[PDB]
């Protein structure tokens, strides 16, 4: 199953805008298949596009519809790997 290894913005650190977030997995995920849930003190934030870039498809780019307002943000995240399998966690950290 697909493991988040790293974000960034890495969990729980502070950051000024950083115009997307950078999901790292330990196997390739499918952007059609997976959803992140992006939250500031518990209200949606819009995410306009998720994609896997690289061709191993480990990093996953999630990109707001603005760019981030400062301020604690938090991730969810349903991922569905290269082979079908789902994962889930979440993570927080505030810009
Ligand atoms: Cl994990
Ligand atoms: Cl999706
Ligand atoms: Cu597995």
């Amino acid at each position: 199953h697909a493991h988040l290894k790293s974000a960034t913005p890495a969990a729980d650190s502070t950051v000024a805008a950083p115009a997307d977030l950078r999901l790292t997995f330990s196997e390739g995920v499918e952007a059609t298949f997976t959803k992140v849930s992006l939250s500031k003190d518990g209200t949606e934030v819009a995410i306009k596009g998720l994609e896997t870039p690289d061709a191993d498809k480990k990093t996953l780019v999630v990109t707001p519809a603005a760019p981030l307002a400062a301020g604690n943000y938090k991730v969810v995240w349903n991922a569905v790997s290269v082979n079908t399998h789902k994962s889930n966690g979440e993570y927080s950290f505030k810009v």
